[PDB]
């Protein structure tokens, strides 16, 4: 629009607000590129791994997610998903996506990254799995989130019922614990076994609460990599699923928990070709140029959204590895190849993004 160009942007840096609140709300110009706003964003919290992060849009009411490549511009991103449902619809999330091997141990040198990761794997692990884990499982890690959220509490402090009290009465402890352990265990029993719990970690600091965290939810949650059901091949076309991380590079999975077979490092990919197969249930397609292997590989996605996705990852991890910041896209020539969508053909200039606080 004109002055329609305000673009709220969710993510996982910490204040005081409620967390499904924390948000940057940012006026945009009309060639401000998807870059320009994870940019902004990051930089205002000092952070240092920006090539670690991407902006998810998803839809309120599907399971449906694009994520929005670097070079896409805003606008064009916006009236184009805007053609498909309203913007009130949509949900922009600024997430961390591609992760350095050894990604903890660089993340503890850049305190916001370590934060915001951590608050997003918190998240997802409060959204999809906390409820199934072991009860014992929960309520460590809920317990390292009291600690670490309370910083400055003494470490004998919850022995106190009138502390615990505060937690369980004006906080709640849904904050922290599945609805299914709160509703599965009598209050006092529960009061027990937090303040017991809480003794193993009660002389953890942040840092150390998160490491903690990240350590006792790994065995039961992988938040380290993306799979994707798609098909490897040119000629013959075998299914497979597809594990992308900084462990796997690029493998694909057998049995299930069989170690994933390794294809390539992301450190080999030279180039990423995307196309679209010309029926008119068009297939999206993408080739991978793998230093040392004469032959590409070619991977097809059940959709041109999933292809998309996939090509994201894939170029953001070939960015990362490399240290560069240009795509590793290149430029369709042929019948049937394509770029992908939506990249465009002091404060005054419209690439200009701010915040507004």
């Amino acid at each position: 629009g004109a002055m329609e160009r305000v673009l709220k942007v969710f993510h996982y840096f910490e204040n005081s607000s409620e967390p499904t609140t924390w948000a940057s709300i940012i006026r945009h110009g009309d060639a401000t590129d998807v870059r320009g706003i994870i940019q902004k964003i990051v930089d205002c919290h000092k952070v240092k791994n920006v090539a670690c992060y991407g902006l998810r849009l998803s839809h309120l009411q599907s399971e449906e997610v694009h994520w929005l490549h670097l070079d896409m511009g805003v606008s064009n991103v916006r009236e184009k998903f805007e053609l498909a449902h309203p913007p009130e619809e949509w949900k922009y999330e600024l997430r961390i996506r591609y992760l350095p091997k050894g990604f903890l141990n660089q993340f503890t040198e850049d305190k916001p990254t370590l934060n915001f990761f951590y608050q997003q794997v918190k998240n997802d692990y409060m959204l999809e799995i906390a409820d199934q884990v072991d009860q014992e499982i929960a309520l460590k890690l809920g317990c390292l989130e009291i600690r670490r959220s309370y910083g400055e509490m003494r470490g004998n402090a919850l022995e106190k019922k009138s502390n615990y009290e505060v937690l369980e009465k004006d906080v709640g402890l849904r904050r922290f614990f599945p609805k299914s352990l709160l509703d599965s265990v009598k209050a006092k029993t529960l009061r027990k076994l937090i303040q017991q719990t809480f003794r193993q970690f009660a002389n953890l600091n942040r840092e150390e609460s998160i490491l903690k965290f990240f350590e006792i939810l790994s065995p039961v949650y992988r938040f380290d990599k993306e799979c994707f059901k798609c098909a490897l091949g040119s000629s013959w076309i075998i299914s497979v699923e597809l594990a992308i991380g900084p462990e796997e590079g690029i493998s694909y999975l057998t049995d299930k928990g069989a170690n994933p077979t390794h294809l390539a490092d992301f450190n080999q990919v030279q180039t990423i070709q995307y196309s679209n197969s010309e029926d008119k249930d068009r297939k999206g397609m993408l080739q991978l140029k793998i230093a040392g292997a004469p032959e590409p590989l070619t991977v097809t996605a059940p959709s041109l959204t999933i292809a998309e996705n996939m090509a994201d990852l894939i170029d953001g991890y070939c960015r990362l590895v490399n240290g560069a910041t240009q795509s590793f896209i290149i430029r369709p020539q042929k019948e049937g190849e394509r770029a992908l969508p939506s990249i465009p053909k002091v404060s005054e200039t419209d690439d200009y993004a701010e915040i507004i606080d």
